[PDB]
């Protein structure tokens, strides 16, 4: 029950998704060109068989070629790779959906993805520009319709060109609209938000547990504290006493002892890494277990303080973090 060779965990559509992934996201400014493709190899080389992605980190197309190569390597088959694509704000437009998914198939070169999830709840206006402002610095908004958009997502599945679907950064209310749709077809079977062990998300993850969806971790180690968007208030995630003291006990680091804690609890984690050696260390979690009292210490550390709260878009309607979950 969950080992480097085998750790697929079932989603409620009868597909199945690894545990851990390797996630891609890094600051374009100063990440040089080739950093995510070499890194997506040697991901695959260490073992593993998910990545997250999304068109708007501006790299997916090294996503595309990292898992091609390794396919034509042999190392792998299509089949093993599983591969996460996001719907971004400015493409909630029902008629958008389906050219926003095939664009991001021409930039991989592979037929299909096995999740494509709504990137965040809050719809921004349709273009090219993906963070559009107007002259004053204005964000320019979008009234969302997150039925309409998720019926256009399941268009998208039915036309197979895309096997499971989900969502991101969505509060109880916004996946309960979905989930009591009238005509629902395919309901969604994951939820990727921020979960960490200074911030567990209790209610979310049983909310999400009793309707058979689960929720994939992002930002798994804390985040790389940018301080030009990272809630840089609360303390650094890893240099944490109680999970650095807890990594002695089994020679594992505290970036191992997080990643361990979430995949315990059934909860997939994508840790991101362009560096050889963390690629690899973040991979080594299924050679030791936390015990019972271990996990209620990790848990006890919730803080409730979120390091990507998303400020600037406070003011959208759908804007996702005002409830309490
Ligand atoms: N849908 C959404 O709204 C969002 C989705 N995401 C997704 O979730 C993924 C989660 O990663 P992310 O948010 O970037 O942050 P993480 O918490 O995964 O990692 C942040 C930093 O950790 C470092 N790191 C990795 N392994 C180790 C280690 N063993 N020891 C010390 N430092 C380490 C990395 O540096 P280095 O590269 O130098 O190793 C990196 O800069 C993203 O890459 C993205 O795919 C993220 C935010 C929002």
């Amino acid at each position: 029950d969950l080992s480097a060779a085998s750790h697929r965990i079932p989603l409620s559509d009868g597909n199945s998704i690894p545990i851990i992934g390797l996630g891609t996201y890094s600051e374009p400014k100063s990440t040089p060109k080739g950093a995510c493709a070499t890194s997506v190899k040697v991901a695959i080389d260490t073992g593993y068989r998910h990545i997250d992605g999304a068109y708007i980190y501006q790299n997916e197309h090294e996503v595309g070629e990292a898992i091609r190569e390794k396919i034509a390597e042999g190392k792998v088959r299509r089949e093993d790779i599983f591969y996460c694509g996001k719907l971004w704000a400015t493409n909630h437009v029902p008629e958008m959906v389906r050219p926003t998914l095939e664009r991001t198939l021409r930039v991989l070169q592979l037929d299909y993805v096995d999740l494509y999830i709504i990137e965040v709840p809050m719809a921004f206006k349709p273009g090219d520009e993906i963070y559009p402002r107007d002259e004053n610095g204005k964000w320019l908004y979008h009234k969302s319709n997150l039925c309409a958009t998720w019926e256009a997502m399941e268009a998208c599945k039915d036309a197979g060109l895309v096997k499971s679907l989900g969502v991101s950064n969505f509060n109880r209310r916004q996946l309960e609209l979905i989930l009591n749709k009238p005509g629902l077809k395919h309901k969604p079977v994951s939820n990727q938000v921020e979960c960490h062990p200074y911030f567990t998300q209790p209610k979310l993850l049983k909310f999400c547990q009793q309707h058979d969806i689960v929720i994939t971790a992002y930002s798994p180690l804390g985040t790389s504290r940018n301080p030009i968007w990272v809630n840089v208030s609360s303390p650094p995630l890893l240099k944490d006493a109680l999970l650095n003291s807890l990594g002695k006990r089994y020679n594992k680091t505290a970036a191992q002892i997080v990643l361990r804690f979430n995949i315990q609890r059934g909860v997939v984690v994508i840790p991101k890494s362009f560096n050889l050696e963390r690629i690899k260390e973040n991979f080594q979690i299924f050679d030791f277990s936390l015990t019972e009292e271990e996990m209620k210490d990790i848990e006890a550390l919730n803080k409730n303080v979120r390091f990507v709260e998303l400020l600037m878009w406070r003011d959208h309607p759908e804007y996702p973090f005002h409830d309490e979950y």
